[PDB]
């Protein structure tokens, strides 16, 4: 249950770089760049349940630790991998050349994504529910 909770944006570092080399819509990219995003996490376990709400784009996934899931990404595009924690407070995962980590720190929880020299890094805190 570590990770369960309702976490809003504070701030970002690279949206608008990242976005485009992963060949986001220039459109969502200017509509999404200052949007504070809410993410809804359900951790059972190993089974995880979250959802990503920026604006009107709510993009919901689930995945099992160590299993094979299927991820919907920035774009729509699903992409098959495996997600692992490194301790209880460390998501990790690689798609499409991006490594993703996600680390809860109490009450926040910081984001890094890289692909190639690209680290687009986001916070986000509690909100309560
Ligand atoms: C009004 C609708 C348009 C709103 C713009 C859509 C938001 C696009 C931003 C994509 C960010 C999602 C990636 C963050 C999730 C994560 O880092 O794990
Ligand atoms: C749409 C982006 C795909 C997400 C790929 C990461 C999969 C495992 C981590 C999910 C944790 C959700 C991130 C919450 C914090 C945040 O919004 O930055």
């Amino acid at each position: 249950s570590s990770f369960s909770g309702k976490y809003q944006l504070q701030s970002q570092e690279n949206f608008e770089a990242f976005m485009k080399a992963i060949g986001l819509p220039e459109e969502l990219i200017q509509k999404g760049k200052d949007i504070k995003g809410v993410s809804e996490i359900v951790q059972n376990g190993k089974h995880f349940k979250f959802t990503i709400t920026a604006g009107s784009k709510v993009i919901q996934n689930e995945f099992t630790v160590g299993e094979e899931c299927e991820l919907e990404t920035m774009t729509g595009e699903k992409v098959k991998t495996v997600v692992q924690l490194e301790g209880d407070n460390k998501l990790v995962t690689t798609f499409k050349n991006i490594k993703s980590v996600t680390e809860l720190n109490g009450d926040i929880i910081t984001n890094t994504m890289t692909l190639g020299d690209i680290v687009f890094k986001r916070i986000s805190k509690r909100i309560g529910t």
